[PDB]
């Protein structure tokens, strides 16, 4: 029912701009997104290319950008959008059993180096899930592959696995797992979900396992499956200097708009969609 | 005979991360600007729209943006180009009485409020100049009008009324001036510069000023008057996403490539420019 003037896909600079930007111009923003802010900004050792903030790595930086946040009173939303449709003269943002509305959108999602498998694309919705916590709930009892791209992914494992019956985890990553000592943990390179009417396995380059489900848990999901109907320039989003995209009242920012991927260009486009996105909303209430 | 990888016309923090960015990636270059960085920053008596630095006024976030630049060792050349033109495959920069010579240009030199008189463009070179200092040795003990934009212009107005016989200065700002006695100030606004072959005078609302000479002093001057060849979108250089502009190897960034006009925008801009620079530079020496 209630209806926000900007909803934000995102938690790095860029999604962090927008949100500071617009709630400095008196709209009404809803930012989606992680408490860690971004795992990108959490790897980084140094950073010294950032304008004004020097010498610190991206923990002291990502500390610096939550102290902006906290100053502003903006909140993050801690929830993953799954999918983003036009309704007209607004958006529907879904979540977990849970909706959102809001008039305008600023993508600022980032990328994925990894690519999908073979058999994501089809079997998705029929077996394959990007949320494991949404999905968990189906196939009780039954059998279930997690491939975790991020460490987050471990935590939603542990969950699952409470619920279903027998959970393998294939991790992405080198890092040691903290799992629950009943998830069989497979440490091989998965190639390809099997199945036809439905999923129906995981198949590895050391072997195949019959499953169930399997989920597939990253920092981000493409630009183009969560928004459908939004105009992709290969890996990216398509944007013109104003961040704007071929869906009215549609922006985007950062990694997910282009190259180079960094971070001050993120923050800067950042505030580019959210100034459009005010010029948006404004020029919508007058006709 | 030395020729820099990249010169960066702007200090602001377009330029200023510019040349961080180039830097960090191993590129010889010049920057060109003012020690004060912008007098725009200097005027902002509180910013909350840059990420990670917040609460703080222009004065603050220049000291910031300065410390920064000291760290990377990254000096800035305080003279003002007045010209670029390529000389194939390296631009050539012109200053009072020297000159530089850079593979590729970054345009960063921001925006000008005001719009320019009658006359300046008919009478430019014929009287008319924007830069006096350099102007100064023509015209001596002649009779010199300044039309200050910027606070800067009494200084070079106090060294120019040592050489002319009798300098008019018309400020174009409210603050008291702090000037040699023997200049006369006059406080009216100037409407059109005066003369045929060269300039005669100027013209002002309550009266006219015969003078052999009119400098215009601002903090810029309009990017296709500086980079002849350069197209431009209105009030702006004409980019795309990658800050290119349709000269190769010149690229631009911050508010001289368009609205809105912001510091963390015009930042992210100086570094797409700079990282597309160093692409570049590198492809031009592979061919
Ligand atoms: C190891 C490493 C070092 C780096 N060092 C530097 C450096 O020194 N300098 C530099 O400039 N750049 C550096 N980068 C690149 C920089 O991290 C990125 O350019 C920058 O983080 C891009 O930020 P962004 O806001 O576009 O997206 P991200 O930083 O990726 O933030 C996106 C956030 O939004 C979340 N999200 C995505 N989709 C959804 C959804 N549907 N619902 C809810 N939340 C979602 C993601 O989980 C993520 O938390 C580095 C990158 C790496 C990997
Ligand atoms: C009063 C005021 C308050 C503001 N507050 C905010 C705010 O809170 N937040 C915000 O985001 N933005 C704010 N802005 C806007 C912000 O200042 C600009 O968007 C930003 O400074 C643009 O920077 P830039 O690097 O593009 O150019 P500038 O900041 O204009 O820097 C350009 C510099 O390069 C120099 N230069 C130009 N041409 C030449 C040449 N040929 N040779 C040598 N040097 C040259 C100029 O003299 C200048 O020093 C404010 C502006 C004003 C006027």
């Amino acid at each position: 029912m209630d209806r926000y003037d900007i909803a934000i896909i995102g938690s790095g600079p860029a999604g962090l701009s927008a949100a500071i930007n617009a709630v400095i111009r008196n709209k009404k923003v809803i930012l989606f997104g992680s408490d860690n802010l971004s795992n990108k900004l959490l790897k980084a050792p140094k950073i010294n290319n950032y304008l004004g903030i020097y010498d610190v790595s991206g923990k002291e930086l990502k500390e610096k950008f939550l102290e902006h946040l906290k100053y502003m009173n903006i909140e993050i939303k801690n929830e993953k959008v799954n999918s983003v449709y036009s309704m007209g003269d607004y958006f529907a943002l879904s979540l977990n059993q849970k909706m959102y509305e809001a008039t305008s959108i600023i993508i600022a999602s980032g990328v994925e180096f990894s690519k999908p498998l073979n058999g994501e694309d089809e079997l998705l919705g029929k077996g394959v899930g990007y949320c494991a916590t949404c999905d968990a709930p189906l196939y009780k009892g039954k059998t279930v592959a997690i491939v975790g791209y991020t460490k987050e992914a471990e935590e939603e494992a542990n969950y699952v696995s409470e619920l279903a019956g027998k959970l393998y985890y294939i991790p992405m990553y080198k890092d040691k797992v903290s799992l629950k000592e009943v998830i069989e943990v497979v440490e091989d390179k998965p190639i390809s979900i099997l199945g036809k009417d439905k999923v129906s396995g995981l198949q590895m380059s050391k072997g195949e396992i019959n499953t169930d489900a399997v989920f597939i848990i990253k920092d981000s999901v493409s630009p183009g499956k969560l928004v459908p109907g939004l105009l992709m320039n290969g890996e990216h989003i398509a944007v013109d200097i104003d961040m704007k995209t071929n869906i009215e009242g549609c922006f985007a920012a950062g990694d997910c708009a282009g190259r180079p991927y960094q971070y001050i260009k993120s923050a800067g486009q950042g505030q580019i969609a959210a100034l459009s996105a005010v010029s948006y909303i404004d020029k919508i209430k007058l006709n």
